[PDB]
């Protein structure tokens, strides 16, 4: 009853909001979610996402897309490999934990996500520019500069989210790491001694300070990410541009110097690559407690973390579960205390999943670890 006659806008149809998105409607909620990308058939770089039971899983659960999600996810070995590579550890996936936290492409996520929702509940190509009450109702300006109205806005549009003001006026800090990503397509024709020396395992190695992570089946890609304190120089001067490959692949294999010959195999490979200095949305101050209309976030835009940790995604998926509930469980006698709740129990696990991530940011990069 506390929706009744209302609009809810998600902003943003990554996992977090669509996730949202189909937990409200599938209760009979007015929903809408704003998507700046094109259309429905855009690609969605990165790797794998894995769902854990407790939170990812059980929001698929109670959205009913659980037996689509495993439907649809891998269960992926890890091993261990030196910069000679040689493996450490080979962990392979055992029968009894395949259904633990398998991986699932990011595309084929926000498919399962997107055939839950009723059609047209995603309008595309709608970039929010400007978010600014008016009346009782919220005024959302796109860069194709329509205009549309809110009784209730979600922010989920991701870490770098700009529409927070009337929630918090905190900022996004940088961590002091760096990330390197890219896909080499078909990578069993185009990097085969890379890809054999995956060996249908995940990869994960550590030398110098330089983190190599690659998944070498993502829906047909080998998907990797080379991660390391940012140098200093970079702070002042930009010595890389990324922009120009062959700036990176220069700069990617005098790091990658005393590596076996597979990894640098795999940068001269790569014809684009991702460049992104790790940040935090960090949850150290409380958020607004006065705010013009209903409005609150989740997912990255509510506590983007290193991803170091695993988490990630795992955290927003149960904020969609726990704002969902709030809204919609009777428990709560306005939307402004619903929310409320939701942020408080969200600041709890979000500050401890912040600082977790934190110190194994800190672990992983110090030139003595060793996974
Ligand atoms: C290098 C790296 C590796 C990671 N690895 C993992 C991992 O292994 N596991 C894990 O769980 N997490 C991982 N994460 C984190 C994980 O990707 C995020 O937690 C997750 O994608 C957050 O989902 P979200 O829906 O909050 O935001 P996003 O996935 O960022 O989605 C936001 C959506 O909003 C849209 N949008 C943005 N701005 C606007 C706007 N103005 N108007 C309209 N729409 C807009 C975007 O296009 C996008 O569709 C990783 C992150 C990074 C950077």
């Amino acid at each position: 009853t506390l929706l009744k006659h209302k609009k809810i806008t998600i902003i943003g149809a990554g996992p977090v909001g669509l996730t949202m998105a189909r937990l409200l409607q599938q209760n009979g909620v007015d929903i809408t979610v704003y998507e700046r990308d094109k259309d429905q058939d855009a690609r969605i770089f990165g790797g794998t996402l894995d769902l854990h039971r407790d939170s990812g899983q059980e929001a698929m659960k109670r959205a009913g897309l659980l037996q689509t999600y495993y439907d649809l996810a891998l269960p992926m070995g890890v091993n261990i490999v030196d910069e000679k590579g040689n493996i450490l550890t080979t962990k392979n996936v055992r029968p009894e934990n395949r259904f633990d936290n398998p991986e699932i492409n990011r595309n084929d996520l926000r498919t399962i996500l997107l055939n839950s929702l009723q059609n047209d509940t995603v309008i595309w190509d709608r970039k929010l520019v400007t978010l600014e009450p008016d009346k009782e109702k919220w005024i959302l300006t796109f860069e194709d500069k329509s205009s549309e109205t809110a009784d209730l806005v979600i922010i989920a549009n991701g870490g770098m989210s700009k529409v927070r003001k009337f929630v918090t006026d905190t900022e996004v800090e940088e961590t002091g790491t760096f990330n390197i990503q890219a896909d080499i397509h078909q990578p069993e024709v185009n990097c085969p001694g890379f890809f054999q020396l995956c060996n249908g395992n995940r990869l994960m190695a550590a030398h110098q300070g330089n983190l190599l992570f690659a998944n070498p089946n993502n829906n047909g890609a080998l998907h990797f990410g080379i991660s390391f304190k940012t140098p200093d120089e970079w702070k002042s001067k930009t010595r890389v541009d990324f922009q120009d490959r062959n700036s990176v692949v220069d700069f990617l294999l005098k790091k990658f110097s005393d590596w076996d010959e597979r990894y640098k195999e795999l940068i001269r490979l790569t014809s684009s690559f991702v460049g992104l200095a790790t940040r935090i949305f960090p949850l150290d101050k409380s958020w607004k407690s006065k705010r013009p209309l209903p409005i609150t976030m989740i997912g990255d835009a509510a506590h983007l973390m290193p991803p170091f940790a695993g988490q990630g995604v795992n955290s927003g998926l149960m904020d969609a579960l726990i704002l969902s509930d709030n809204l919609t469980n009777g428990k709560f006698n306005s939307i402004e205390e619903a929310i409320e709740n939701y942020e408080q129990q969200m600041f709890a696990y979000g500050r401890e999943a912040q600082a977790e991530s934190i110190i194994n940011e800190t672990e992983m990069f110090s030139l003595d670890f060793s996974f």
